[PDB]
């Protein structure tokens, strides 16, 4: 019983199998269970709001036809070069750019057929998928990125898509992302589509990504803090009269503006204010207030110069103010900073915890 | 009544359907109604003057042929692999670069045919479209971007394009742009094309985009203002004789030139002057005038040095000028700035309001 | 008289039309008139010396065959899917990179055939074309960019290319370039090609582009001038003894070097010296000479310090020199700058005027 | 005995050779030996974690069919245009992006067939392969990059992949990399794949790459060291009272922050701390501690100013501290730096030596 | 004698011409002479070590078949659409990335056939070719870039490649490169390839490129020199006691480090030290030594301060040293620089002259 004779006999010009007609025509819709395996996730672009994923799509549906029932083995592994002579369902991705196939030495495709007629179609695909991420809290956030699968040409009374009950979404073992930590929530929902042409089936899968704060802390939170420390200690424990104290402030402001521009470099332009903007704005406000304080001290010194020639009675009165302000500044500034840091870190921790619970 | 027999019978070698001849040949022009659905707008490049759009083109026309009239159901959903055996009309985009199709698991295409002969052709297309935007007012403006559809090979007495009376342009729900706000004007006009070869049909669609000022305000209007504030308060409330006061001005000018270069970084080179250029030029003029004022004060001080050895009569005469100028400067500069800001913001608000009314 | 029968009958297996043999074989060369319409010019890259153009090529030639002479209408608009069964001439572009076609909903192609046999072939093409621009005068210049069309496979006694007598080159109405102004010279020449294999026909078209000076003036000529003004007025109207005067020069030099590097940023590396290099070099020379002058003043002051303890006789002798140099510098520097600006702007104006007359 | 007759006769419609059925069907799995030749390795991207390689894949397997046994010469070199009429095995790369073929003048392919039936299939391929490199030790490290080959459609009882016993991996003579030194370990392992669909064969090859420290040393280790040297010697051998000493520190800090940002520029964002970060952090700590020391000296000087009007008894007591600290600083700082450098270089040398031994 | 009948008759199903069998089968190897014309060289990337070239490949070989010998004209220009029905030889480029063809309006291809059977095959190709350039001497060097042509599928007793005796390599008239000057050496060698599969023919062509020093001199050699001049003259002709003199050095060092980083920006990372690195290192050493000298002068001044209250006997002794060092520095530094420049320019001139003679 040669393989070739049977092979053609099933889907040949002698067989009545038309590949342009859906199975069970004029009948109940063809149910399709979809299984996805993630081979290599990664390369998430924050600029143009998209990520790259290489999946192994797997879809099964039941055909009354192609149930040979005359062979010792129930499952037959067929050629992937005769995949044009069967009824593949139409499937497209809604948030999709590009999405090439792969042709290395052979087409990366798979066909299997059981005795009853259940088929197994497996396709390797790299997808560039659009994720409209919300950057309300930039360094610490959970981002949800969407994969949607729809039928382009078939209305709801044909080709209903369903998920797989067990192991709908899998991940390759030892798969890591440099920037994000993937979570195991693996949310799945059915989100039907309505158009003027008709109503079309859809199923979607949701992934939760948390952002590591390790890079961001080292890159920005540490340098900005160190420059605040530098300004604080450096000028106040210097003599009242000096060009250096003044110059220090200007240079510190220059560093702050360069770092502020540097932070908002990779990020796409957005209307709302991110957390990192709040932090850098507060640090800039601290150094600006510090330079203003020194300018005020200089004015008090100017008053002393005018007084110098009941002369000494006024002199000390102003000078003592000079000293009092200088000491209060020394003890006042760090405590206020400490207070800011605590009420900032606490609230952000509460927001991120609430966000993960909400999602 | 098997599907295959009829299916071929309509558009087969036994049928007299030639796909190279227009329907109703030697007759009135084939009218075509066009419906467009916008799946995902975005990614607008200001440099090379273009934007990206992913649409769902839909065009309907009437064929006397293909009106079977022998089936229980009026509408038949046919295969998208037999779309080469019918009379699709020619259609191209005038301001177009690229414009690939999509081939993911199947071609993303749709064919429908009613009992009378009205067809429905639906195509998924990503377009890179050229928009010749006018940057007269850079941060606040309304930009109109053009989509034009034309018949390449058919003159006006064939294949007249028309718009759809109801729901000509739709937008996918919850579609947002990071940089712009789309408006609901959805202007539609017919803009016929004349060539030496002949006169060709065209229809166009206009989109109005407003620019959010949230990013621009934070990125440039706030830092420049803060550096003006810094210069103003810092030097004048310092003693007349100091190297610091001089140095401050030079560094402030350095910041202004770097920010001015930074502003005109993404923008393409254009002859006309943008609003942001006016703002940065005025701020640069303020700090330049401030440094000139300090230089003049130094010259008055030089006069005092020459006088120092009717000697004291001249001395005070110049010194009082020194004081008078210093105080007037303190009160003079902010009010003039305030006046500038009001007459700048008011006029730009009037221009943008006029522009939206005009469009 | 059905369309299909005739349609095939002309260029069918029953017709003796071989599409691999040139018309009028063993005869006079096939003359071809070429008409070009420019749909969208632009995107000129100065780095890799090329520009992008989207044209509508149109070529006409006479075929003795395909002159049916039996139809009421002289001109027939045929399908663009049967363009493989005729004798298209070979045509390629010599300074060409890439040059894709366009396939949106249909091929963008056109076929027309008259009663005598004159055909009309219209093709939409985007060309990346190499322009070896000469940057001798960078901000103000006229650049000539070349389009060449040649026959790859046919020697001069076949397929002679000719231009069209009227309307050889057209431009779409309201077509503008952000950087350049297109001129209406529209030069056309025939520039035959000689090879060892044979002698091949060619025709070329020349476009003249002038550069707007509006962006360049604002970006570089104004900031550099303002920094020269700043240095000039700032240090000389300050007291002889100061750290500030010295520091000012160094910072001004830093600005000059950064701007000089910034100017030569987009530009490709070239051996010859551009006009902008001359301007920035002269401005750098002015500030360098200014700092040297201050250093000399300091040395004269050093002489006074040595003299201070016929002592006063020497003292004033040197001091008066100090004053004399300071005043002459004040009046000397701007006039010399003014002279430089006039003899620079005048000569460049003469060169550009001569260049346009020459071209 | 004409070539054509035999040529077709072997794999023709008269032959029973079906190219869709595996050789030795219903039998032991088809064993495949794989030989790889590396034509041009290189272009390793640290950002998106991948490298480029151009290989010569070679795979041999035994076919009972195609053993003609009637020719004088055992080995026949066949055409590479009839490679569609045989049973090529499926093969794909797991960590693969892209992987085009090459079509220059002909397809770059090879077919050979021996008398017994052993075939030789040779394919030229450029692979972009994903390497998840570990940057724990950035300048000095050994990186292992993975190539994996798998059967997409065939389970373990078909198409078992095996390596070649002799010369499995070769390298073209005189092949060098600008950044890395390739090692000759050439590790080979079999790393079978398990899926829910089935169990699939795989074989992998490991390459060891060491990083040259020549560029990194010159680019970063030398400038940072020179700036530490500059700060150290420059300020301490200057008078106690000066604006210059203060300013020096701020500028040195500015250089350190710019260099620190410059170092972490090419590198992708990662949570863990690299060796270069440790080095730059320690150098920044040294200059920060130096500026703090100067600030403390200024405070001691302030005490002297307060004392100046048992007055002189206190004065010297503080002044001597000033001198003592200044001298100890002079001798203290370099030795501590020397100690740091030795314990840093030694430990990194031990870690890299351990790593190469482990791998 | 119609063209079509003969045309097919030569290479038709009635002719015994099999296009899968080499001419003169079981015979001496098919000799192939190769002629290359360079249409447009250029776009040489120093980063990823490659260049772009657009060539006109021409190869001739002798076929016993296709020698009609019955026509008045010896040479026939055939269609380039029947190039699939002949025996083209296999040819690939070893150092090749990409290498597309060109399809503009027609395939850019040529076929000619003489009476004896000598064919002429002409192909237009753009090649991206890998050149492993040696950057030992960066601004002045001669670089040799390699083109290699090999037979992928045929061993040495078939398809031997040979060069053309006259005019093997040509260049289009008036072809210029912005960065390099092409030389006329046009070296040609045969460099056979050995593999385990077999021994394969190869022929190679060598191009010599010299680098213009005009851009590099202006961009780096002039600014660095000017900044050395600035430092030299500026500080030494200033009073011994000043904050300005100190600050000058730090700023000059900042310029040197920025320029040094700027130089090594386009260049790929390499272990060895380039000439430009030597030059910038020496200039940095000069300014570093200058600042150290000023620091030493300050220490001598400190000694004078300690002495000031046999007191005056010590005072002058140190002061005279101060003066002596200051003058020697003034005359010492430029001569040493002059010596460096001469022994640097001379040796590099000798090395480049030796290199061109060697090549
Ligand atoms: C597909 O699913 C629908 C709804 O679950 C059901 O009504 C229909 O019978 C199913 N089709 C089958 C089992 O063929
Ligand atoms: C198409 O529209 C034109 C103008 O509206 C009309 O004259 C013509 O009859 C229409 N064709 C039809 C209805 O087939
Ligand atoms: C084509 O032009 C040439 C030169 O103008 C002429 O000799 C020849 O007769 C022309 N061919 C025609 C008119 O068919
Ligand atoms: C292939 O290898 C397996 C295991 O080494 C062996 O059992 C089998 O017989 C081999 N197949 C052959 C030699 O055809
Ligand atoms: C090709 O060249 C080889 C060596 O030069 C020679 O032996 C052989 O006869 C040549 N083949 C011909 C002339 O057909």
């Amino acid at each position: 019983m040669p393989p070739s004779e049977f092979l053609d006999k099933l889907m040949g010009k002698v067989s009545g199998y038309d590949a342009r007609i859906r199975p069970n025509f004029k009948g109940p819709p063809v149910n399709v269970t979809c299984n996805i395996f993630i081979n290599s996730f990664g390369s998430i672009a924050e600029t143009t709001m998209d990520y790259r994923v290489n999946i192994f799509l797997r879809q099964q549906w039941n055909d009354p036809r192609l149930a040979y029932s005359e062979y010792p083995d129930d499952s037959l592994d067929l050629d992937p070069s005769m995949l044009d002579s069967i009824w593949k369902p139409d499937l497209f991705f809604a948030n999709e750019k590009g999405a090439n196939f792969h042709e290395v030495t052979t087409d990366n495709k798979l066909l299997r057929i059981s005795k009853n007629g259940n088929v197994l179609y497996s396709i390797r695909i790299t997808l560039v998928l659009a994720c409209p991420m919300d950057l309300k809290n930039f360094p610490m956030d959970v981002q949800t990125c969407i994969m949607q699968l729809e039928s382009f040409g078939y209305t709801m009374n044909d080709l209903i898509f369903e998920w797989d009950e067990k192991g709908a979404v899998q991940v390759a073992d030892g798969l890591t992302l440099p920037q994000f930590i993937l979570k195991e929530e693996k949310d799945l929902r059915y989100c039907t589509k309505h158009y003027n042409t008709g109503k079309f089936t859809c199923i979607e899968a949701r992934f939760h990504l948390e952002r590591q704060m390790g890079y961001y802390l080292i890159q920005m939170y540490i340098p900005s803090l160190l420059i605040v420390i530098l300004s604080w200690v450096s000028f106040w424990i210097n003599m009242d009269a000096a060009p250096a104290r003044v110059g220090l402030g200007i240079t510190t402001v220059l560093t702050m503006t360069t770092q502020s521009s540097g932070s908002r470099a990779s990020l796409p332009k957005v209307s709302y204010v991110k957390a990192i903007d709040i932090w850098m704005a507060v640090c800039l406000l601290f150094v600006f207030s510090a330079l203003l304080e020194y300018a005020a001290v200089n004015f008090i010194a100017r008053q002393h110069k005018e007084l110098l020639r009941t002369v000494e009675e006024m002199r000390k009165l102003f000078i003592s103010r000079a000293k009092r302000i200088d000491t209060v500044s020394r003890v006042a500034f760090p405590l206020v900073f400490l207070i800011f840091n605590i009420f900032y870190w606490i609230t952000y921790k509460i927001i991120r915890s609430e966000d993960i619970h909400k999602q």
